[PDB]
């Protein structure tokens, strides 16, 4: 008949974004808002759930009407994707429609004291005491504590709570809700998994958690998949209903994370996917039984396609400073001017000539998790130059990586084929080869990088029918859109080498709790 | 009745000057003079005897025709001190009055495997063997291990050994024998202190030792004190004698750091000085009896006036990079690009925010001794900018100073009553002021800045008649030439953190090998 569209929101930290996707998986229109970092105190962070609500309506306008010029003929999306940031916690009025404060976001620390509450008098100082129901440890980042926070100290998150009317949910339940004016409540898998609220297992809310942790289950959305129907666009601001044109359908809710596993088509067991961002999230498809972590690695859904379909799950693991590490170079170093000298710098000198940089700057994680590790740079001589800093910051990002992909062999009992990645540093060729080598598998780079974006496109796709399997969906990926490889070049003994270098490096990190 | 001047040679490891001060010890005429670094293996170096020689009397001859065209008062110098680059070593023939060969210098490596031998055969694995009586450790520095292996290397020296023509002599007094045409075949107490020949008790030649390092006693010169008469000018190279127009007098002579030391006015025990070069190095006048080491610092004669005058001791301690690491920063890591943004950058944070910076890039020195250490920084977060790093290293070079001082404190069981400083790193009135914070005491900077000339000034001219003793000396420099004082600022808490950090940053260094 004539050419289908598929819309994504892509609801960030820094800001959000509408992309409007073809049936060929290509983004055609894109409009992009950013919104306010709110810092009330030191190591917190938080946003105005407003304005994230109508950053995504303009979003929505101007993406259309862009559109509507590139192709007078545009007329209907099939149906909207939303992905988003992960944990971050709205709190809100079932009948005034409004948020009773700012949401606390995934990376704020307020939570900090509740934490230690949890730990001691819940889990008896274990902070992994709930890991096999959960997947998760105790921390900052996940939703509950943030509920837990949100009830303990704003007047109004109390009032509210107790008249009946108060709604819990993260970034995909509030956009949801907001979206479909006060109709639809509810959260997809992925999402709910980050709650601290969820049997990963049955995918249900846990009662005996929001018990013990003293969240009124009442406060929860539905829980649903991935891929289905969630409601429609009703809403007015910025005049979006209107931009529209007939009733749009919502069919596609799934976590910035794990949409990038998605939109990377890592739908078999054993193949993963990072990006590099910030910022380093690796995600693996473990395959459809639950895989838990003897590391610290994260067990969460890595997603489901529909009511009825498989629910696949993924180890995750993070690293703090990628791309901050480089930025941090620049702008706080003065150590190179514009982004291209930072790999033009770095592939100046052979090798890092016995230097080692952790770039510990918030801590370590991963599968060796110090908080008190800090940014620690050793081996120098009058010889060192920021070149090699550079090259050796580069180094750590790819050999923390490595530590993260190892602990995730162990821990699900299997191999990666290879290594799909995104995100900004990505772009850079120097890393992405220091990674094979340290790896041994291929990295693919993608050109069509809005990967994230498209995770939920797929999912609202699929279900609207636009795509009839994960079959078609991966056979228009391969014809539309051509690849990168980078191939390991490591001979094996530089590898060991820089590995045990980087092993005694650690040792010196510890530095002040 | 007359303006009264004292020349003075200051023989350096890159050039030769030769100041002339008039009595209100007053730089009135300078000329410098390089010399050739000839490397012919890694790791060596060494000078032309003979291109040193006539670099001096080419600068006494312009330095002093400058003078004369600049002030009609002018009409003779009272007397010529030396102060030199010590440790280095010249064997020369004492007939043909030329040398043998090129001078190792006291940097160089060549005498490396000598110096095995010796701490591992006489020491029985004790290099420490022979320190009560020299007041050092077996070192490639010292003049023995030059003579030795001049001895075992060069076929003429060996030959002039044997024939009994050889005459051994440090820069001082290579200097004073060429000088005066060969009457004078003298050194002082400060460079002999240097040559592992000398015993520290006695300040006279030790046969055990030169036995022990089958030095003849008769290719040494004769040892006297820094300020008496040591031999007239007599040479007419470069028409030095024709410039000096009457008959002058050589009557000081005395190691560089040493004439340092005495150009600052240390003559009382507690009394210090530090030159902020490269480079950082550290004499305090202990008294009359000499002080050993529990920790690695240097035993030497810091000054005797007179020819069996009172003698004063001296601990020596050094750093290897100061100067070097600021050097390193804006050469190597672009932190920034004139010299004065250093102390700007340093200025512009009240604190370095937890981070240490540790510049041991060549190895750590001093009292915790340590060749593996290597360049590291600890503590860093995203917060941390250049200009905490700055002021981290700056803070560094004066935590080490501190070391090295409680260290000297300790051995010589007394206080230091005030430190004074020169070289190119004590314009850093930053530094300046974190070092009498940390060592709570008065750090006095001169606005003269020729100290290390000025002390070979000033022993000359005591002996002289030109000042008429120690306490005129003072009054005469508190008089002309104005001291800055900077004075302790912070609390004992700020410094006693920064001290504390300190040592567990020092724990964190060890890398090479």
């Amino acid at each position: 008949f004539t050419m289908k569209y598929v819309g994504s929101i892509d609801q960030g930290t820094t800001s959000t974004r509408f992309i409007i996707f073809d049936e060929r998986q290509r983004p055609v229109s894109v409009h992009q808002v950013p919104h306010t970092q709110h810092t009330p105190h030191p190591g917190w962070l938080e946003h105005d759930p407003m304005e994230i609500f109508r950053s995504a309506c303009k979003c929505m306008s101007v993406a259309i009407a862009k559109l509507r010029q590139k192709d007078a003929s545009f007329r209907k999306i099939e149906a909207i994707g939303i992905t988003n940031q992960r944990e971050t916690t709205v709190a809100w009025d079932r009948v005034t429609k409004e948020p009773l404060c700012y949401a606390p976001v995934w990376n704020d620390l307020r939570t900090y004291d509740i934490t230690k509450k949890v730990t001691a008098e819940l889990g008896g100082g274990d902070s992994m005491f709930a890991s096999k129901i959960t997947g998760l440890p105790v921390s900052t980042y996940f939703a509950a504590f943030k509920m837990r926070w949100m009830l303990e100290n704003v007047p109004a998150v109390a009032d509210a709570c107790r008249r009946g009317t108060l709604c819990f949910g993260t970034i995909d339940t509030w956009l949801m809700y907001k979206l479909s004016g006060g109709k639809a409540f509810v959260t997809d898998v992925t999402n709910a998994s980050r709650t601290f609220l969820m049997d990963l297992r049955t995918r249900k809310w846990s009662p005996e958690l929001c018990e013990k942790l003293k969240i009124p289950m009442e406060t929860l959305p539905e829980i649903r998949s991935n891929s289905e129907l969630f409601g429609y666009v009703e809403t007015d601001e910025c005049g979006v209903a209107a931009a529209l044109n007939e009733r749009t359908p919502i069919m596609g809710s799934i976590g910035d994370q794990q949409s990038a596993l998605f939109g990377n088509m890592c739908f078999e067991k054993g193949e993963a996917k990072n990006t590099y961002g910030t910022g380093c999230f690796l995600l693996m498809n473990v395959g459809e039984e639950a895989r838990f972590s003897k590391h610290g690695l994260l067990s969460t859904v890595g997603f489901q396609v529909g009511r009825d379909g498989p629910c696949y799950y993924a180890l995750e693991g993070a690293i703090a400073c990628a791309g901050a590490t480089v930025e941090w170079m620049r702008r706080n170093m003065n150590l190179f001017s514009h982004i291209t000298e930072c790999e033009k710098l770095a592939r100046s000198v052979p090798g890092t000539q016995g230097i080692v940089f952790v770039p510990a700057f918030s801590g370590l994680l991963a599968p060796y998790w110090d908080p008190s590790a800090r940014g620690t740079i050793v081996g120098m001589t009058l010889k060192t130059t920021r070149a090699h800093v550079i090259r050796a910051a580069l180094q750590a990002i790819a050999l923390q990586l490595n530590d993260v992909v190892g602990s995730m062999k162990r821990d699900a009992g299997l191999n990666l084929s290879s290594l799909r990645v995104d995100g900004g540093l990505s772009k850079n060729g120097l890393l992405m080869e220091i990674q094979a080598s340290l790896l041994g598998v291929d990295i693919l780079v993608p050109s069509m990088h809005e990967t994230t974006a498209l995770g939920a496109a797929l999912c609202a796709g699929l279900a609207a029918g636009v795509w009839t399997s994960l079959e078609e969906v991966k056979a228009v990926s391969r014809r539309e859109n051509s690849w990168k490889t980078v191939s390991p070049s490591g001979s094996a003994m530089e590898r060991e080498a820089m590995i045990a270098e980087w092993r005694e490096a650690l040792k010196r990190t510890k530095w002040a709790k």
